[PDB]
């Protein structure tokens, strides 16, 4: 019912030997895969430069079963010209210099933010502004890029996610929401006018008390703040969504509205009023790290970091823990679900890097670290709680 | 509870009309006469007398109030007068009298809305007077309005139309919608006031909860059936100009909510199948099964008559429908036995009754005792710095 | 082990072809079975007047191999004459108008109710007052017939399902309980004193939530009362049973003494108290709707709405879903169960006749839309939680 | 009998006419006081430069009765030469460039951080780097000053509060412990050593949900962490405390022990294990800005934010709401609580300079916008449940 699709134990790229052989050029143990969507039997890697070693940032696979694939060599995506890292480390518009989590649309595109930073334990390299992409994935072509001017963000340290809101007509009306973990702020992209803000709100934080987490038998705590944001289907009588956001640090769930995501002078206050609304608890160790809304059943998926798992909700029943159900544990293999993706053929993608086990203890390369699944979304919550004909709980 | 009025109270109910009545056999009796309402107009408080027995004299009265509170055993005064309210001998129908009137609604405009039942319910004899029909009054002239007589095609006999609510325009006052609440077969009918057109819903959310319809006040074990029984609306959508509808069953520790623009419509109530357009707001909490409640327009609060736990509480429709976020603003065990009745005036004022029904039906009522009261309490000073406080932030699990 | 026994792509009757040639005696659409009992060789199909153009509304089906029996035809029963629909539509003593769910009891007697009402979209007709029947089945003989007064029910709207309680001894002592799933009442009724009372209780309603449906893609909802009750052995001492009860409309199963069922000054009461008894919650979409209790195991087997199958359960073990067994499932065929009835050989009969398809989408007349399976309760519950042999899964 | 000692309309300082005739040397609306702290009969008044036209960050106002003192003109301390801003806007370790919250210890000191930067709206401005004063009240005269180097912190932007911890028996070991209500940390720093560390933490955020105000009809939010350290009597043998801490966007309070604040080492840790407890909740629209602890009494003073109030709670009860009492409340007067501080003379003062009224609405110079008050510790909580030999209210 959930199938392994890719894991790896250590990560390896399709390039030269020239930039394999040259010292440092590639370091194993600092290659952690952080993303991998699913566009069409090809999935896409990213490698963010958090380390020396990292050959190319952007990367591709393609998919032949039978499943799991066992380490797939990553193809640097769109082309290695891209993905090479500069000597010099000057500013460049057809550079690459680290990506996080893309994410793809129903109008055949890729979208990812280039940071433009390097976050070396030790020496913060910041090479060049965070920029926005989107890649035609019918010609891999890049399509159109976008730097984020300094009146938003100053660094792009912590722009590690986004959220694409297309209109279901127009292919062009395109807005980007990007999540700011560590400056607590959401950027506001509008790829039509090629303009962006961004949003400053209590909301965006973490919670205190909600931060601490035991993995593993390895404890730590985190401050890392708004983190996902998954939106629904467009109102009928309004044509606006609503925005789910949480924290990562945080078992709390809270809602905007698109209406006011999309509107520049409401950015620019100093105060939002009653805008931005708790939706309520999620439960005890329910803090999440990434969300997806799927269209079809209005059923949101989670990837919950504590308790090892994928649990969903249907946003129809109410935001409660027992109207939430878990569709998959995975105490072994889930070691910090990094990235959760919602596909444009009904499946929720999932993936855990082990980043835990790096940080703060060895990571072992016999071992297979990086895991990435996938389950039908309509089959996975039919018996379930999670299912739209089956009713809310009473509690 | 330290700063709720206690403006009105009984032993008995008293009339004020020709003495050939009250002085004729059957023409008035002590226990018989039970209100059902309390409602504030200007200074003069409706309070309505539904026939559930014989010697009922007159249906929709009035009480002017007069420091001190509580005014003792006032007399009742027939409303707008008493050959509106006069009991046909013949039984025929009376299309310009009141047979049965329950549960009135003060809106903006000065006027009063109220529904004619048209049907008695004595025990033993039941008799279906005339059909249901709804009004609206003019309070400054005391002149009635409109009447509007509800097709069989909605409503059989309106044996319990006993709630109403009104949906009136913000800005104009000649569109007027009304949600009337049948808890006894188990319906919602709807009624377009510009259009002089009515139609009804039918639906699974409308029925009790077959576990939460239990109760045990003042000792006295009992249990009831009654369906939708409240409906409260929040301020028009500021983007969509339509209203978020909040039910309950009288026998339920569960809300529900529903969009106005789905009630509005007449095609949608003649569907068999309704879909996810009304939903589950919530619980209510243990023992929290709810009479009447209300939604006070400026703070944005529901305030719920709770049977089972003799008292009112209330809800700020922002935070999340959770027993945490709710709280009790009153309670009185000794006093309050049946909230029969809960509504919001026109100056910020909560106003909540108690009727001791279930004394009279399944005990002794005595009328040496006090049995009927009615309460005010200023809103934005009793949920000050209470979770009903839109300024408080709402409350989480652990 | 579980077989189809009969199985239609539509219903027709042995009648004269003079109401098979009038204006409109015979739709096809409009015929739909809503039960079939068995009874030594013979199965009684009934088909209740809920739209114009149906014969008979009680039937009769003779067991001859092979099977499943391909498009049987229906037989009036106990004759056409009875089962003839007046054109004037004057109450008549000696006629039927329309039967549900009638049962087979252990005095070789076949027991139903004629509603007297026809629930046709446009004009509900109410013929005449319902009535109860006894038949003798070796002689086809109408044994009784009791009309229910005024005073217990008004229109017989919802009685489409009864149970029979008949003493151990002595035949001539009957207590039937009648369910009405449209005003959530039973009808208690007493055939040697020819007496009747109802009772009206919480537990008879609906569950708000637990109403709405989604057979073969099809989305729906049923506001659906107490609609069938399930009698135990008669405890050895106080020779009383416990009732079973559940609403269509609920996962939850509710347990209640035929001591207070048989009181008729119980059944005028305003307060019940703690009389009525919940039994627990059967489970998420275990929504049932006619289900029986076999004597002889102590086995109550369900027909599941939802799960569109049939499922069963051990009275000695504590009500849980791990102390339950499906004992078969049929997503194809099983779309909505009509009927569950237990013969007086061991075997659990139920019944599907895609009411659903004709009401909310189009009814295919060229596939087989009304299904009758026959199953041995020995050889079903054998290898399960269900044998009272084998230990539960949870002692709660 | 607590009593208001100074209140102005606007601040005036002493100073040359050429630096009040100067362009924009002074713009009496920008000078809003943040902190009023008493020694023997001087209160020491600060204005913080986050506007331009402010002619000295720290005053002195010499106390004298009748009080209210109305409207005293501040004097520069402990000079003007140190507290002229200087025009070229070049780093000075002789010049006072901002100055939030002093504080008074036992040994005859005034101990404060010059920020060193300026929060202009539209332009911060970072003159110098931010840096740690004592200067000995018997001779006015500077002893020491400090710069923290960047390791520690970046600006100086959120170094607004500061928490004496002086060694009992001996005054040259003294440590101070700095909130950074900006970056969400604490700055520790190491008087006789001359050295200086941080400590990273969740607990110094603000709780996302209880960072909403309404004061005197002000809707505002503020995302502001860790504001005010409290310090209890020290351990006698190792001469520990408690560190009571609180954000000011929060209804909490927490806890740490100064063993762990005082080494440096443990502020290295990326974790900080079960060190930082979480004491308890404070109340519905408990939100402190500063509090302070009493040695003598062993009670703690709060400045509530939202209540415009002052409350207290003896360290010895249960950290429970029903075991703190409410000593002075002024929702006329106390607008904006900018300031707490106890004495060496068992006292407690208490500040509002109605802030919130210069940021989202306006402020009129004919009423009096900024307030000091005094009252007798003991003497304030001697019925209350503050006092130590009164019984709590709640076991918790
Ligand atoms: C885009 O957002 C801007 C303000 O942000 C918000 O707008 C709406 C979503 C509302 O929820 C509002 O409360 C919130 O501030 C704004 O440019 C624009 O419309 C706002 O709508 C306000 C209410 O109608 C209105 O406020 C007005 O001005 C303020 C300063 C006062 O004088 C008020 O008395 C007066 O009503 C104003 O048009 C504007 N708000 C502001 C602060 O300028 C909104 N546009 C959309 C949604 O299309
Ligand atoms: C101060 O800082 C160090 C870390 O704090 C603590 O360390 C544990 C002992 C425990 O109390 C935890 O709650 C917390 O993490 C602490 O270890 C240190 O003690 C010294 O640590 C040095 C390195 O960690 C080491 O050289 C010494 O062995 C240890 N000394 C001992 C245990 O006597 C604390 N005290 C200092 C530096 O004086
Ligand atoms: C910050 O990083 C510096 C960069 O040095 C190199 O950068 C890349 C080109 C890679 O090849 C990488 O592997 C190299 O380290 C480091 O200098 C420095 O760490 C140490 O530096 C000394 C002196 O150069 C060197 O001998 C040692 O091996 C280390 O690499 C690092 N500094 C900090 C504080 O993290
Ligand atoms: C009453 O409810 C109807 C539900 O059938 C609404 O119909 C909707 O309207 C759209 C556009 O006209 C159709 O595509 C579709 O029939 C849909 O269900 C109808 O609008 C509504 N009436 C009013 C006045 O709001
Ligand atoms: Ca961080
Ligand atoms: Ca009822
Ligand atoms: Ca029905
Ligand atoms: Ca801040």
């Amino acid at each position: 019912q959930v199938e392994e699709v890719l894991k790896w134990q250590q990560v390896e790229f399709d390039v030269p030997a020239s930039v394999l052989s040259a010292p440092d050029g590639y370091i194993p143990i600092n290659n952690i895969p952080m993303s991998g969507v699913h566009y069409k039997n090809r999935v896409f890697v990213t490698v963010p430069r958090r380390r020396w070693g990292i050959p190319s940032t952007l990367n591709v696979v393609e998919l032949e079963p039978p499943y799991p694939v066992t380490n797939p060599v990553l193809k640097p995506y769109p082309s290695f010209e891209l993905n090479e890292l500069r000597a010099d480390l000057q500013p460049d518009a057809n550079r690459l210099v680290t990506v996080y989590r893309p994410r793809v649309d129903r109008c055949d595109r890729l979208w990812f933010v280039d940071t433009g930073m390097m976050e070396i334990p030790g020496n913060f390299t910041v090479v060049q502004r965070p920029s926005i992409w989107s890649i035609d994935l019918k010609t891999n072509q890049p399509l159109s890029r976008y730097e984020i001017p300094q009146k938003d963000v100053e660094t792009g340290y912590g722009l590690t996610s986004i959220t694409l809101d297309v209109d279901p007509d127009d292919c062009s009306k395109v807005f980007v929401y990007i999540s700011d973990l560590q400056t607590y702020r959401m950027v506001v992209y509008d790829h039509e006018n090629q303009k962006s803000w961004r949003f400053l709100h209590n909301y965006f934080f973490l919670n205190p008390l909600e931060g601490d987490f035991n993995i593993q038998g390895i404890p730590f705590a985190w401050d890392d703040g708004i983190f996902s944001i998954a939106l629904s289907n467009p109102d009928p009588m309004t044509k606006f969504r609503t925005a789910y956001f949480h924290a990562l640090s945080s078992n709390s769930e809270f809602t905007v509205s698109t209406a006011v995501l999309r509107n520049e002078t409401a950015s620019k206050r100093g105060y939002h009023g009653d805008d931005f609304k708790l939706l309520g608890y999620r439960g005890a160790q329910s803090q999440s790290s990434i969300h997806g809304f799927h269209p079809e059943t209005g059923v949101i998926f989670f990837a919950l970091i504590q308790l090892n798992a994928v649990s969903c909700w249907d946003t129809r029943k109410p935001f409660a823990p027992q109207n939430m159900a878990i569709v998959y544990k995975n105490d072994r293999d889930i070691i910090y679900p990094n990235d959760l993706s919602i596909d444009q053929e009904g499946n929720v993608w999932f993936m855990s890097n082990s980043i835990i086990k790096l940080l703060y203890t060895q990571l072992s390369l016999e071992e297979f670290n990086f895991h990435i699944w996938r389950a039908n979304i309509k089959e996975i919550i039919k018996g379930t709680v999670c299912d739209p004909t089956v009713p809310p709980n009473v509690d």
